[PDB]
């Protein structure tokens, strides 16, 4: 015949137990039962996002017509798996693949409707060459044909919904997605499969970690079949470490591998504060209030539809602003430059709102995306940093308003950005005269009173409405500057140790580096490129004049103006 | 069987010897048995290249379990190849290939477990049986795949999975990308000390260490078309037959480095490289003595080896007006280094302006004018690793460009938009600038040459950054040239039309009189050599075929460029 | 015309063939790259294409062929002058 040619026979299958112990999905079984028992249009298309197990569904049915679970309608059927891929093989002459759908259609009519026939994909019915919709099309219409499509909803909405007779012949029976809860009913009946299979053990709590991990930290696939790769994948990696030369129980220590590959965090988070002084000296009232932030969200207090830390920082620049942030994207998920940073001084016009949110449809910057939803949507999971919003347009606060308050923010493509797991974090100098002419021997929460006033003054009553905490940064004093440039003279002999180098100093020309560029007016900054200019000119010069070799004593001996390197 | 008919065995051939033996690739191979170990996706496919041991592999996996190195799930498998022409055979009947391969997979299924099946080319597989009235081959095994009846292995390459096998659904749910590396120098290195015995004893010759040390860096350098390690084994077995013919016609054994090098140019460095430099610039960039010295001094402490090697070797900023050798001096760095006239990139900096900056030049993100052509910069060195970077007119560039230019500076290295990585430490990355040009038409005469460029290094500072202009390895002036070297170039432009000339059969000397009116009529201070290049076109190439084609001008005579009062006259003796 | 590739290819890998190959880089890089079941049976050698002064040589070769043909003189001018513009203006 033409059926054992295409076909794989699935109840024959399920008769055999060759198939899975399908445990859930009892609605969406239901439903396709209640399309299957129609006098026309019996044809249910199964329709979700890929890995939701619709394969599944159809492989439950069989076992339920296997054992019985069915009306009397449907005892005795078979369920019989076309593959489209496989009839537009030879796809060379005229009429060779309409005589092959011919011959499959004739022979599920010489069965007496005995027959469910199963497409998946179904979108590749309509894309065969006229082809094989128009065949289908009159036995899927009078109810002689009972096929039961399984096709993406994305697939579904471009490939069969643009077709409106095909779209009439079939109902949609919606596979959703599966909650945490059912992917570890799921993989606590899959379970014995996979310990009779790979020959270990499994253990519960890796179970419940591999369901909620996969479920929080994937967006790509979806449950249960993350959650199944995760199980197998760590079986198969204790099978090894078994089978080669020692345990058999798969641990949720397995699944992290697993995961971040392919809780000490917390008692690192009570020292949070130690760890953002390890490289920020000074300014401790906002360490301590991003601590209190980074503490709410972690340990799980906080709103879930609002971002971690929604922060204005104030006074006047350089004063630790983007070192403190640095270190806190560094100290939060990864890294120093694993963060974004937008230089708010570009946006002054209407078409800078465009740009940092992206333009509509129909106009110039559409498919270049925003700007700001651009670089969330590739790192969700990063530090925003608005780099002077003292500088932006007045509406981008209203922007600023949609992401503080809700943590989305749509594009001009008409597509959510979720800002719930990051941080953003707004620098501005609103207040630095204010600050820098008082802050001798005044307290904080009168000063933090009063730039508030004045950034009341300044911007508009909603925005500064969903700030969380306004913190003042006061301006440092000389021994603070003083150990910035001490940790900053420590940073650069670690540089000089990637370089290769050891070159010790004298305390003289510590004092003339600190006092080269020191300008409360202006921040730590110009010292900071003072001393980067005087040292990276004269001893990079030396090296290019060939006098530095590694492993020699190197000591930065002052001259009468300038710091001399010897060779001893 | 149908098996023994027309299949190969490769634990078979490697019982009896008959396959290379494999070294290295332990974690591809771990990898492999960790995908083969699996209920679901089972399958692996290896992804790689055309050339980096994906047949090696499996053949070492061969090799594992004829040893019995490997786990004890996969003791007892008889791993099989399976051939396509050999299956089609006598095989013209209607359904005869068909029957055949049916027969097979009706016998891989009735080893139940036992047959780990190695498919090459799956992608060659999956569109082979283009038949009359009949199936493909991988359509009539693609139902034994999905019934646990197939342990299949494959192997593809990149862009042959994501055209046929991620297109498809089943046929991804079924494999897994087991990706293999192109392997490294040193990995090349211990792959041909592997094999070395094997051609030895059958070409009947010897092979030093250094030659295929030699053998493994200089394909790493050169070839580009094929890849690690076959390139390697192509050289070593071209050199050895080389030797065996060397004993044949017109007597040696050992292969040396030398062998390599004239089977690879085929296909004594710093000194000479030193020499041949200082001598090439003064044939094409004529004058700018004090700019020959300083590029002389930039490439002796880049190939001093005494520097950073984690850095492009081009880091130059330049300074001058248009036609005063810039691209004289990229195209001689290029016809030097790179043994090519357009061994280079070329683009200008003059239109980059505003935020399509980046994303033109160097990559872009899905949705920019420069996404569906490529890439201006990482692409071009995509296409040109071996080459030199060209940014002109750098006075209207774009503030997000000077981060990627201190990458540049920095690390050479280069990732866009795209998520690629782009080296430019085989790169030359040259910036032309402008600005200060203006002091040097102006007051380069009766002045020096450091406190020149002192001055023009202070007003750089006024107008670009100090910390950016560090990593420079030196900024130029280019000034000034008066008689001589306008004698010079005018030879150059006069040789170039002699060849012409020559091509058709004449033979022209100029006059140092008549070279004298060129110097006078073409040259002045305020624009430099494109007068005299309109000059040279006009007085003497108009009249001239003004009078080739009068039929005046005989051929085979001495054509002295005479001078009337004020024009150039050619004259036949 | 299984015509003859499903005869000879199965040859090629099993040693019995010893065949030289001449197709043009264009069809190799069609219907043999591709075709990588055979790729590494083969070695590509790249005949370049000939300078002005070996086409010289070529054509003073075939000269004493061809001119027992046309019964004519054919001048070692001609030959330069043959190569050298068929080079330039024959794209
Ligand atoms: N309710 C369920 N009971 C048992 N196994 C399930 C269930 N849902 C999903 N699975 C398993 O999850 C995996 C998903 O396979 P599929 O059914 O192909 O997934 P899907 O939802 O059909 O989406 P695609 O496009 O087919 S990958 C299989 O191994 C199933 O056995
Ligand atoms: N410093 C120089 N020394 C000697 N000859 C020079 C010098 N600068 C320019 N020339 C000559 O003048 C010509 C001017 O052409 P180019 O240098 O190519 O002009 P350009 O400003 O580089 O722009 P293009 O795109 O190349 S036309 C050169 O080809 C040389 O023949
Ligand atoms: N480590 C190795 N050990 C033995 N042989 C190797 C090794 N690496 C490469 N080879 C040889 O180089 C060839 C290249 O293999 P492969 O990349 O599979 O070619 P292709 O990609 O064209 O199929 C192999 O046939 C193998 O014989
Ligand atoms: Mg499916």
């Amino acid at each position: 015949q033409a059926l054992k040619k295409y076909t794989i026979d699935l109840t024959e299958r399920a008769e055999q137990g060759k198939l899975d112990p399908v445990i859930g999905r009892d609605e969406e079984i239901r439903r396709t039962i209640q399309v299957l028992q129609r006098r026309t249009k019996n044809n249910p298309v199964l329709i979700g996002e890929p890995g939701v197990g619709k394969t599944a569904i159809v492989e439950g049915l069989a076992q339920r017509i296997i054992n019985g679970e069915v009306p009397e309608g449907l005892k005795g059927r078979r369920v019989l798996a076309l593959d489209m891929g496989a009839l537009v093989a030879g796809a060379k002459y005229r009429g060779e693949f309409e005589e092959r759908l011919k011959g499959v259609l004739n022979d599920l009519a010489k069965q007496e409707g005995n027959v469910i026939l199963f497409i998946d994909a179904l979108h590749t019915m309509v894309g065969a060459g006229m082809d094989a919709g128009n065949m289908l099309k009159p036995a899927l219409a009078r109810g002689e044909l009972h096929c039961v499509g399984a096709t993406t909803l994305d697939e579904y909405r471009q490939y069969i919904e643009k077709d409106a007779a095909l779209e009439r012949r079939f109902q949609k029976v919606f596979v959703a997605e599966p909650s945490v809860e059912d992917t570890i009913a799921i993989l606590r009946g899959l379970k014995e499969r996979y310990e009779l299979h790979h020959h270990v053990q499994i253990t519960d709590p890796a179970i419940v970690a591999a369901a909620t991990l996969s479920h929080r930290y994937i967006a790509d696939r979806q449950l249960p079949d993350k959650a199944i790769d995760l199980i197998d994948e760590a079986a198969s990696s204790i099978r090894m470490q078994i089978d080669s030369k020692l345990r058999n129980k798969v641990t949720d220590a397995e699944i992290a591998e697993v995961l971040a590959r392919w809780e000490s965090e917390r008692e690192k988070l009570l020292r949070m504060e130690q760890e953002l002084h390890h490289r920020v000296i000074g300014q401790n009232e906002a360490v301590d209030a991003v601590s209190n932030a980074i503490r709410r969200s972690r340990a799980g207090l906080a709103d879930p539809n609002r971002p971690i830390g929604s922060f204005l920082f104030l006074g006047p620049t350089g004063v630790g602003k983007t070192e403190l942030c640095k270190a806190l994207a560094n100290f939060m998920f990864d890294s120093d430059e694993a963060m974004v940073r937008i230089d708010m001084s570009e946006f002054m016009e209407k078409h800078s709102v465009s740009r940092l949110v992206g333009a509509p449809p129909g106009y110039v910057g559409y498919e270049e995306g925003g700007y700001l939803t651009e670089a969330v949507r590739r790192r969700p999971y990063s530090v925003i940093l608005l780099d002077a919003v003292e500088k932006a347009h007045p509406d981008v606060f209203n922007i600023l308003l949609q992401v503080l308050d809700d943590g989305r923010l749509t594009d001009g493509q008409g597509r959510t950005v979720d800002f719930r797991n990051t941080v953003v974090i707004m620098t501005s100098n609103l207040g630095s005269d204010l600050i820098q002419e008082r802050f001798g021997e005044l307290d904080y929460a009168h000063m933090k009173e009063l730039v508030l006033g004045v950034v009341s003054h300044n911007f508009r009553p909603e925005f500064i409405n969903r700030i969380d905490e306004v913190v003042v940064f006061h301006p440092l004093g000389e021994q603070h500057i003083a150990s910035i440039a001490q940790i900053q003279l420590k940073r650069l002999y670690k540089r000089l140790e990637e370089r290769g180098y050891e070159i010790h100093i004298s305390d003289e020309a510590l004092k003339l580096l600190s006092e080269n560029g020191y300008d409360p007016v202006y921040g730590a900054r110009p010292l900071k490129r003072a001393i980067q200019q005087q040292i990276e000119n004269p001893l990079a010069q030396q090296i290019l004049s060939g006098e530095l070799v590694p492993g020699k004593v190197i000591r930065l001996e002052v001259n009468e103006d300038r710091i001399v390197a010897v060779q001893h």
